[PDB]
């Protein structure tokens, strides 16, 4: 009652093989193998997770083991100052200065080392295998559907959590760490399970039907027989005896097919005009033409010869250049360009990482909330400017400052 | 009695074809893409919010929190300088004023949580599926009408503020934060009933009826048979015979037309010529042409050959560029461009925003107030700088401002 089938058609394979190069192939074209890219991704990934673990520091707890590392060196600042017995404010409160710099140093270090033991172990799950980002950016470039599949699951990722939290050093040196770890573990266990419950279904085996009446959607594995769930971001249109997507293959399909048909009659034509002279004969290296058969009680006129050749230069780069055009605006993304000439540099803009891996982490892979999004220059960040920055820009900067200058006026006052 | 269907008419569903690119495809087309983005309207949203959240704060909430967080510390300002015991002024200032922007950063940064969640839970339904901003803009790009159906239900949207207001620690934690919320719940409830009331029409499924006697609109749903209402923004015309709107497509229609018509006959011309020679016979890789089935008290005069080959190129150029221009024009969108490369960012410009945003919400989604219309500046600003500027042009500004010097001075002259 209204059903009909939808990605076993040849059309949707046929897709896929355009996006594939079998037939024909441009420059333009290339800039696809930028919006595949899970750089954007794990740079969110290590945002949330720096944000996660650096929530969990406490005040009181950071004062006590920095008074516990005062004691073991044993710099109490009444001793050094009754052991250098002069008034130097400015030399005192610089020593007092540079000892706090260098525990500040060690503690960052070591907090980098943590976060980035747990980036790493997060790592291999999101941007390839399975749930991957490339899978989920050629779905929405295909079709504009996104089929998922959902079971409830245990996964790698939270086996590989479990085994290196436990056996961590870091938590028996340092309380801040353990503490951290502690009150996060919940929700890093909470992501990972999440990572490890969806499951974007392959290209080669979903199936997926529409209702025209109702307006709904029904996927299901033939092999596993499991049902999903089908996620639409721009919907398709129904025009009766048809489907049409909305997606960029679709609009640029057209153009693709008549640029293919116009160099196969190329090739025709041109291997067709091997010969050099071409003979023809009628009733009383080479190719000869017999008009025997047609010439029965005829009489023949004229005869004209054209060597026609087409020429499609400018149609493949016509179409190299509305493929790169409508990649870039599409997907929002945003070019570099050098003082002059030619420009080489590809990225991801804000709006882009947005409006595309929001939704990802929001309803795709449905994670809990990740915070505040990254702009779109972090993505041409590094890892340990990522880091510092976001160490800079956190509360917990503040304490340690504060803590600083408590300490310093202290010194400096006694 | 003067009533004649107007949309499920083959024009608007070939203008819609249109817009899918049945009908050829050009680069200047793919500036379409930007004008159904929706950073426009979700950062109207954000904007709204943190006006909302920011006109509830309470000058006696934070002042009694600013009590309660020096009676915490056991930051006395007499205990304090009672225990320093100098005359340096400076000194205690900074102290204080250290102290002030440390608290500070912990209030903004809590403020900012709680409005990126309320932001997060009001996202999801709003530029996409009911009330789809993208479907309301090709909606007017197609004929003019934007048919809406309303009905007063509630949705997800109010479900998923009452899980997240109710359940959220940060209530408990800041009297003045949970002050602030309990007066702005009612403002966040309308906005969200409002989004769940209002939903536009699909284009394959609704009825439109036009009466020009009377000048009245009548739109209904075939299937639920639901009765809404027909909002117009520029209005058509009858010319007796035929309707004729004024939408970009209706205008951009005959030249899109002569060009795809001249595309196809240099096709089939192109097809014709693939043999090298042709003879012609008549009474006393080839192709042979019999005239004499006509032949009868007749006699051939002459022959001429000359093989037409129809040129498209500058046709595809102009169409082009008049597509990106009509755009630019119409919807308003401002062009960035480099030193010398072009289109550097494409973005909404002030005037865009306000005749396109502002009636959606004022008409469509039917919502209360939106405050002060942002400019086209902040369309490029992330959220986080948007928020910094939103809340140093507030008037919880005044208040912190205030209570900051006041406390200064208090300290400086104790």
């Amino acid at each position: 009652d209204g059903w009909v089938k939808v990605h076993p058609t040849p059309g949707t394979m046929l897709f896929r093989e355009i996006l594939h190069g079998q037939l024909g192939y441009t420059e333009g074209q290339g800039v696809y193998n930028v919006v595949r890219s899970s750089e954007a991704t794990t740079r969110q990934l290590q945002a949330a997770i720096f944000h996660a673990l650096l929530n969990a520091t406490t005040y009181r707890d950071l004062e006590a083991d920095w008074l516990g590392h005062v004691a073991a060196r044993g710099l109490q600042p009444q001793r050094l100052v009754r052991r250098y017995r002069n008034a130097r404010e400015a030399d005192i409160a610089g020593v007092a200065e540079r000892v706090f710099d260098t525990w500040r140093n060690t503690l960052r270090t070591t907090l980098l080392d943590f976060a980035h033991g747990l980036v790493a172990c997060f790592a291999p799950g999101g941007p390839s295998g399975p749930s991957s980002f490339p899978k989920y950016i050629d779905w929405l470039t295909c079709l504009g559907l996104v089929p998922i599949l959902r079971k409830r699951q245990e996964g790698g990722v939270t086996q590989g959590l479990r085994a290196f939290l436990k056996q961590h050093p870091l938590t028996r040196q340092l309380a801040t760490v353990a503490e951290a770890a502690e009150r996060a573990g919940p929700g890093f266990f909470e992501l990972a399970l999440a990572f490890d419950s969806t499951r974007v279904a392959d290209y080669d085996r979903v199936y997926i039907y529409y209702n025209h009446r109702r307006g709904d959607w029904l996927v299901r594995d033939p092999i596993s027989g499991q049902r999903g769930e089908c996620l639409v971001l721009w919907p398709p249109l129904w025009t009766g005896d048809r489907l049409v997507f909305d997606s960029p293959v679709q609009r640029l399909f057209p153009e693709i097919v008549a640029c293919h048909s116009l160099r196969e009659h190329a090739h025709v034509c041109r291997l067709r005009n091997t010969a050099s002279v071409k003979v023809l004969l009628g009733r009383k290296y080479d190719i000869i033409d017999v008009s025997k058969s047609m010439d029965d009680d005829t009489y023949v006129a004229n005869s004209f010869q054209h060597p026609y050749i087409p020429s499609y230069a400018q149609d493949l780069e016509r179409l190299s250049r509305l493929w790169e055009h409508e990649l870039v605006r599409c997907f929002k993304i945003l070019c570099h360009r050098n003082n002059q000439g030619q420009e080489t540099s590809i990225s991801y803009s804000s709006g882009a990482i947005a409006a595309f891996v929001a939704p990802y982490f929001e309803s795709v892979l449905r994670a809990p909330r990740v915070g505040a999004p990254i702009t779109g220059s972090d993505v041409i960040l590094g890892e340990e400017e990522l880091w510092d920055a976001v160490f800079k820009k956190t509360r917990l900067q503040t304490y340690l400052t504060d803590i600083a200058a408590l300490f310093v006026a202290d010194v400096q006052h006694a």
